């Protein structure tokens, strides 16, 4: 019976067509947020809109690329058309190449930084302005455990996720006076359909052993924390990094 | 319309007769937790129980001193009698002497460590064992911003609050396999009745300036995060430190 | 009488022609490292080489832009020609524009990320491989206090400095077996001659008040910590972030 | 050829009769500090003084218990008799019972807190006052990796080491104006004689795999960082926590 104070407003969820973003969109919509599901994949975004509406909520899809700053502007316009924009979850991200720093391709490095960091900044610019103009709101940036610790052969990803904590702190300091809160969420390894499909039984067991709870997280377990932080109940929470990692970083 | 998945279980709230503890007790009870309100002050604990019952919730008072290990045992037994113990909020605490490290009195130092650290540990022993035996639960330790930064003339307090992050990490690692989660909450300065009553209009303005949001927090703004973290929605959150500080530690 | 175990090897210092980089180059060279001073400013780079040689040390200048990956490769080749490359200090950096996240120039953002983050990665690729090939070494990345806290109107800078902590962690994990250590240094505000010329009296006084020591740091006070971490004395120090901040982040 | 700017002053090293404390005493004395080696074990302290004097240095032994506040006062007086007290290394510590938080001995908990936390505070009171009177100095508190992460079945130890980071921050803030710096060092697992004696080959191999460098640290590798932080070269380093952990906390 979990319910969040996220009604009478619109919410952008970037990369909302799949995995954690999908879970976030469904949880926000279930508590009455009018959710704009943005994604590269138009049909995936539309499927989540349809699921939302089969469960009785409000949502719309917008297909595009968050690395285009024009798209973040179009997303803020499309969200505001549904209801006043007071939530943005900058969740779209990619894993990058699996290689050492020394071997890493320049193209892969630049692509991971562009999506996982620069596109969050691009999206935030219109999000911050819209929320400041309409009395306040919450931006939740999807970081990772890998925003605070490393993981061999994923340096670009780790670097970008670290970067998000600083961007989060700065926007929080700058827009607090406008009652725009900005926070970062740090999930541990989450069992998405893609992760499940990629991991060998042995590789899965290895990752499970790195979490004190002895399992990977579920997308719904991240979505709950995101929905709480985006809600009016979290009105004194800003600038901060919130782990949902099953104890990964506690050792 | 915030509701938390904390029903069909008992919750201990230490120091539940005043301030943050009172707000925590009211929030947990309003979502269906059977709350044991524990406090040195019997009449204050009884007053909170009366408020909970008038609002349609279930609670009971138990008066005593958390620095007596026997009292933490008695609290766990009394809570279990209401419903299976699956939440404990170790919130009781004192501000301590205002003095430099060099001037700090030994008894004053020892008293702050005894209440703000050792009593949390004393309570956790029977809490952890009870929750492990009945299939899992959540312990929320009330730390502070001063668990991660300092504040001149409050060294014993700062020291105790830093200590809680380690006790929290360790219990989380040790009882994760039993599905007992242990987390720490770090509020900024909160406008409890005693904070209000202490601060001159000038000293209040000074502290407000140290929070990006330009105000002190409200007890209910801490209680919301505590209730979320103590609930089934927080099932992948353990070992971690969660700031509710209006941006205090982001600069 | 401070002396560092940095002899019989070469050291790259990027941005070594002025400010903190100059102080690092002078300190390393005075303890026997053969220092390759790299800088956009060829006159400054040659001037620091002349200072080093006047004090009886060994150095050479290479003028160029760290944002060109080919220049980092050329820097490693030129350093290896002096003596085996076992130290690299990725110090070159820019402040970026002063603006809110919402107003921030896209080009200024991208330029700050490019110099302060991507160029460190570009340089690290050949540095890591050279040091792994010759039995180990130390890479010191120049971060900031602003790698762990924010500062209003310098979001791009804060973001890039945060990113460096992750890049540092990851390279440390990946090259530990090759005995290549990678660390980050986090200075507070440092009164370089350039800063002393730029800051108004009022701006300087404001910043001094944010440091417990009540002053800005000296470039030599950063250089000493860099020289220590780059030395054989620091053989068990890797992956970590080391503040030299006069107490800035302790509150 | 490493040398530290620690001459023309006295240095207290608590627990200096063995392991890391012994290495710290030897390294400080070799760079000209007059070292007061304090320890429960008078003969062990005397043996370290004998080694120091054989190597050409100045030292004296003082046997006592750091949990007696009168002993820390006596230690400051004895150090000042050699030369002006400007270094204190609060290194004395014990391990504690190996048990879960739920099973933990109240006696063991209180003993670990008393030595590893309260005695550091007890010694710091006269240390801070003496150094303030002498024109400044440095206090290095021996924390651990376990001041920032947990380790199952060592909760009291982990809790005490976390506490030290707060005590360090607060003393740094309060005595910065007197030029007394206060820092914490966080070693990974170190091959002291008692670690090598107590760990099975299998337990040692397990811990080696938790450090990126694939080995435990040596006492001399902690002593170099302590000596640096205690020296005039570290004059802008205060309030901060410095890991010497072979990458342990970077993942
Ligand atoms: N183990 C995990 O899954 C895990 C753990 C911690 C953090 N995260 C973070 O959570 C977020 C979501 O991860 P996920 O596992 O659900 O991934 P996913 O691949 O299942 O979903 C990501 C979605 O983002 C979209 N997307 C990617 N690039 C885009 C772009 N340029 N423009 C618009 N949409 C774009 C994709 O189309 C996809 O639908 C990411 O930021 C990821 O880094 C994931
Ligand atoms: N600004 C703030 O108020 C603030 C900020 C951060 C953290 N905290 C933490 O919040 C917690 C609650 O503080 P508060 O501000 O609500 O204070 P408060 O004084 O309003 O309430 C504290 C309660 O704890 C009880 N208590 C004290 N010692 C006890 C003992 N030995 N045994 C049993 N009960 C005892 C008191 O009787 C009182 O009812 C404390 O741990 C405090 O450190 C407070
Ligand atoms: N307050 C401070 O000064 C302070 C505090 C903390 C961190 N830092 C960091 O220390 C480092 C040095 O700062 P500083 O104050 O000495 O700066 P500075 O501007 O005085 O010197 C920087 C040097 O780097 C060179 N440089 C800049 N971009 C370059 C490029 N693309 N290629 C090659 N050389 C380039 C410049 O020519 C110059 O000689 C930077 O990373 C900065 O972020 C500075
Ligand atoms: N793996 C490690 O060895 C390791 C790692 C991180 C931190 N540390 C810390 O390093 C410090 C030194 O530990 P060590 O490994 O060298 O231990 P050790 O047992 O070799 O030496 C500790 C010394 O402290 C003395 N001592 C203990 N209690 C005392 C008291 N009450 N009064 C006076 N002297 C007392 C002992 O007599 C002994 O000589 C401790 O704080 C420990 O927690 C050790
Ligand atoms: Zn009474
Ligand atoms: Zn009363
Ligand atoms: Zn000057
Ligand atoms: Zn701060
Ligand atoms: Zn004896
Ligand atoms: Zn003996
Ligand atoms: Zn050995
Ligand atoms: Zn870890």
């Amino acid at each position: 019976m979990a319910q969040y104070d996220v009604a009478d407003r619109s919410a952008i969820v970037t990369g909302g067509g799949s995995g954690i973003g999908r879970a976030v969109a469904l949880t926000l919509a279930a508590s009455g947020a009018a959710v704009l599901v943005t994604d590269l994949n138009e049909e995936h975004a539309q499927a989540v809109v349809a699921e939302i509406e089969a469960a009785g909520g409000k949502a719309a899809a917008l297909a595009g690329d968050v690395t285009d700053p024009a798209f973040g502007e179009a997303s803020v316009a499309a969200a505001n058309a549904l209801a006043p924009l007071k939530i943005a979850v900058n969740n779209a991200g990619i894993g990058g190449e699996a290689a050492t720093v020394g071997d890493y391709s320049l193209d892969s490095w630049r692509k991971v930084i562009e999506v996982n960091l620069n596109a969050v900044f691009y999206g935030m610019q219109p999000q911050l302005k819209a929320m400041a103009a309409n009395g306040g709101g919450a931006i939740v940036n999807m970081a990772s455990i890998l925003g605070s610790v490393g993981f061999a052969n994923s340096s670009a990803y780790v670097t970008a996720k670290h970067a998000l904590l600083g961007l989060t702190q700065n926007a929080a300091l700058e827009y607090a006076a406008d009652k725009v809160r900005v926070v970062a969420v740090g999930p541990g390894f989450i069992r998405t359909p893609l992760v499940e499909a990629n991991l060998s039984a042995e590789a899965l067991a290895f990752l499970e052993g790195k979490h004190a709870l002895g399992r990977l997280g579920e997308p719904e377990e991240v979505a709950s924390l995101v929905a709480f932080l985006a809600s009016d109940a979290a009105s004194f929470i800003t600038g901060s990094y919130h782990l949902v990692d099953g104890g990964y970083t506690a050792q």
